[PDB]
């Protein structure tokens, strides 16, 4: 049974990466299960809808009263030392909102970190049917 923990926004870095104060330490978090187009991508640089995905995440977490982190059941950091979690802004999952808006695709999924996978794929299929953004 996953649980949400309180956290404090430090800085939004990209569509799918946010810096957060967690249990009193600054950490970089990568959003589980979603790929957004990047502004800070290794190879390509600024890909299409990258600035848009990035502004969406930033506004969403910046305007929130409460930010919460929810770890999944498997590893909680990746090889870059980034936390792996679902992020909530006033009760709303940022990972899903991005997917629902056609601003992210559901990522390659790795068990056992796949608890909300079905839910996200359902939102992804709706944004495609609606031909939003990435899917337009």
């Amino acid at each position: 049974k996953l649980h949400k923990e309180p956290a404090t926004l430090i800085k939004a870095i990209d569509g799918d990466t946010i810096k957060i104060m967690y249990k009193g330490q600054p950490m970089t978090f990568r959003l589980l299960l979603v790929d957004t187009p990047e502004t800070k991508h290794p190879k390509k640089g600024v890909e299409k809808y990258g600035p848009e995905a990035s502004a969406f995440t930033k506004k969403m977490v910046e305007n929130a009263k409460k930010v919460e982190v929810e770890f999944d059941k498997g590893q909680r950091t990746d090889k870059y030392g980034r936390g792996l979690a679902y992020i909530y802004a006033d009760g709303k999952m940022v990972n899903e909102a991005l997917v629902r808006q056609g601003l992210a695709k559901v990522a390659y999924v790795y068990k056992p970190n796949n608890t909300h996978e079905q839910h996200l794929r359902k939102s992804e299929a709706q944004a495609k049917k609606e031909k939003l953004n990435i899917w337009s």
